[PDB]
């Protein structure tokens, strides 16, 4: 398919979901830039609808010299558990 | 946000849809390869439920030489009314 069409399904844990993201991504890319921007835009656009929607305020926003992806995995360090299904109204929206 | 977080709405004209995702994308990324990557990319995984589901077969396939955002649209070419709701069955899936 794809390299990133690989998304986080029920609950799945996020930092992973996005590390096989970042695989694929790096198995059919030799654009690191490539393969950053899409891992690390997947890791919303692809990512579980809460867990995106974990991502949605990191949007855009990665701290200066920071991977996205590190950020984005601890928006959904929150969920895979209780806090996923509190933020499940909050976030998917 | 991101460049492409822009993504087909209520069944949003597709090709249009996409061209404003190449357009911020293009806008965002100074390389064509990771413009392109991210729109014909975005062009499922941030299209609409139904058109990226009328992109997953073309998820990944390309004509050799072609944009497959052309296919992409070509995919919703067929999304808009009427067959859009009878693929949403199927598509949608």
């Amino acid at each position: 398919p794809s390299f990133n069409t690989v998304r986080q399904g029920s609950k799945e844990p996020y930092p992973d979901f996005v590390a096989r993201l970042q695989d694929v991504a790096q198995k059919s890319i030799a654009d690191e830039k490539a393969r950053k921007v899409i891992v690390e835009l997947m890791a919303y656009e692809n990512a579980n609808p809460e867990c995106q929607s974990a991502i949605k305020p990191l949007k855009g926003k990665v701290p200066a010299g920071s991977d996205v992806i590190s950020e984005y995995v601890k928006a959904c360090d929150g969920i895979g558990g209780a806090m996923h299904k509190a933020m499940l109204m909050a976030q998917l929206e």
